[PDB]
């Protein structure tokens, strides 16, 4: 009797699972919104820092109308190799944001020390991928890595149709601080990561005026064998592909159809992505250089450390944000923590979602979100940056682990505006000029020097309809 091999694994549920971490795929949590959960882990924040001198160059006549296609191809080539490294070393990629990603090794406290060693080896191996690498004949392309460790809270919020999750807490804020101390080729350890790590393994140098450390070397003891040590470490990794599935990058590739699980997983994924997953849209339709308006919403909390307070506040803000965005077919593309503030990357004019007067509407939506969230219990400050122009849209990452993302100078500008101009709604010159709304709706702002942005152009506050 024949025994044909190679099981089917290309189900819709498996395609949806590529867009999600194991944290969600295998999460099995309660129906309530918000849901909060508490654990320990190691975080890795990887930034690709060459990928700016190419995005706006991919929008040039050089690329002959295939700018977005060439951009996503070369980015995915490089990001895919980082993803395979994280997955093989047992990490869970939480989220992609442009040419950057956050990964998690979740583990019980007693295993943090050994898991840190695994995450350090992974990090140096990621740097090794880029040792003699270039984008074009002249531009290097290297990464910066921040590592943090300790207590981590997960927040899941949303409504009956949409879900979003966030990691929160001091380790999360730590990994961002560690990452932006990093220079090209660095691995920076947060102060608590350094306090928790196996110091007999790792040669460090001090970071001036910082308690965070830079890794110089991983110098193993005489009888140390990384492969055997890694094997011992997989004992504590719930979902590490093993045995029969030792050849897979993710246990999620083995997901079987399950209507209840699929209903729950699809809530995290945009409808245009689901349409492609269902073979009802061309697989390449979402890769594009596209004019859009970014509405970047930051919420700062009265107690920035009180996870139990911030959960309901984010839930309340989200409930109103989603209802305002729906009206103009605007989308939440990402949510993440930024200076212990909750940030919503909102996008107007996505594929099949472009509607006229996009600019007037992004501004009125921003103000609507601003007025409501300002009155949300425990929200201390609302800040909104609005910028409009050509941005890259596309699915970024590896075949087994990828997310739809936006990349471009206007994305970074809206993010810098909400941080540098807190407590107000700001917009760039494109939005101001193209709103045609009368000038007295705006206030022209002092020019601030903003990290990463070279000549923002004139910036404005959206003052609104009245003097009050
Ligand atoms: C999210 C995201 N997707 N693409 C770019 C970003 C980003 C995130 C934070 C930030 F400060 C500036 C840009
Ligand atoms: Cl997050």
């Amino acid at each position: 009797m024949n025994t044909p091999k190679e099981e089917f694994q290309d189900w819709p549920i498996v395609r949806i699972a590529a867009h999600l971490p194991d944290l969600i795929v295998y999460g099995h949590f309660s129906p309530e919104r918000p849901f909060m959960d508490y654990f320990d882990g190691v975080l890795m924040f990887v930034d690709i820092s060459g990928f700016t001198a190419m995005t706006e160059k991919f929008s040039s006549a050089m690329y002959m109308d295939r700018g977005a296609e060439q951009l996503v191809e070369i980015l995915n080539y490089h990001i895919s190799a980082i993803v395979e490294k994280v997955l093989i070393f047992g990490g869970d990629i939480l989220k992609f944001a442009g040419d950057a990603l956050l990964a998690l090794w979740r583990v019980e406290r007693k295993q943090l020390k050994n898991i840190i060693t695994v995450v350090i080896k992974c990090s140096l191996e990621i740097h090794g991928l880029f040792e003699t690498q270039e984008w074009e004949e002249g531009l290097d392309i290297r990464v910066k890595i921040g590592l943090a460790a300790g207590h981590i809270s997960m927040l899941v919020f949303g409504d009956e149709t949409h879900s979003h999750f966030l990691v929160i807490g001091q380790a999360v804020d730590d990994v961002r601080l560690a990452q932006n101390m990093a220079q090209m080729n660095d691995v920076i350890l947060s102060p608590n990561c350094w306090q928790l790590c196996d110091r007999s393994m790792i040669e460090i140098e001090s970071v001036p005026d910082q308690r965070a450390v830079k890794v110089n070397f991983l110098k193993p003891p005489p009888n140390f064998n990384f492969d055997e040590f890694f094997t011992k470490c997989t004992t504590f990794m719930h979902y590490y592909p093993s045995g029969e599935h030792k050849n897979l990058l993710r246990l999620a590739c083995t997901l079987k159809p399950d209507p209840e699980l699929e209903m729950s997983l699809q809530k995290y994924v945009m409808e245009s992505i689901l349409k492609q997953i269902d073979n009802k849209q061309l697989q390449g339709y979402l890769s594009e250089l596209r004019p859009v308006t970014i509405v970047f919403v930051n919420l700062m909390f009265e107690d920035q450390d009180k996870a139990e307070e911030i959960g309901p506040a984010i839930q309340d803000a989200y409930m109103h944000i989603t209802s305002v965005l729906k009206i103009f077919q605007g989308q939440i593309n990402k949510v993440f923590m930024f200076d212990k503030g909750c940030s919503f990357l909102c996008v107007f004019g996505f594929p099949g979602e472009k509607v006229p007067d996009e600019l007037t509407h992004a501004l009125e939506c921003a103000m609507d979100i601003f007025d409501f969230c300002s009155q949300v219990h425990k929200i201390q400050t609302v800040s909104i940056g609005v910028a409009s122009g050509i941005v890259f849209c596309g699915i970024v990452g590896h075949t087994v682990r990828h997310e739809y993302t936006v990349i471009g100078q206007k994305v970074n500008l809206a993010a810098r505006m909400m941080m540098y101009y807190p407590g107000i709604v700001t917009c760039d010159s494109v939005t101001y000029n193209g709103s045609n709304l009368p000038a007295y709706f705006f206030k022209e702002l002092p020019k601030k020097v903003m990290k990463g942005v070279a000549d923002s152009g004139p910036l404005y506050q959206y003052w609104g309809r009245t003097e009050k």
